[PDB]
């Protein structure tokens, strides 16, 4: 869920 996860891509 993190930015470099969830938050870069979905």
């Amino acid at each position: 869920w993190n930015p470099a996860d969830y938050g870069g891509i979905k």
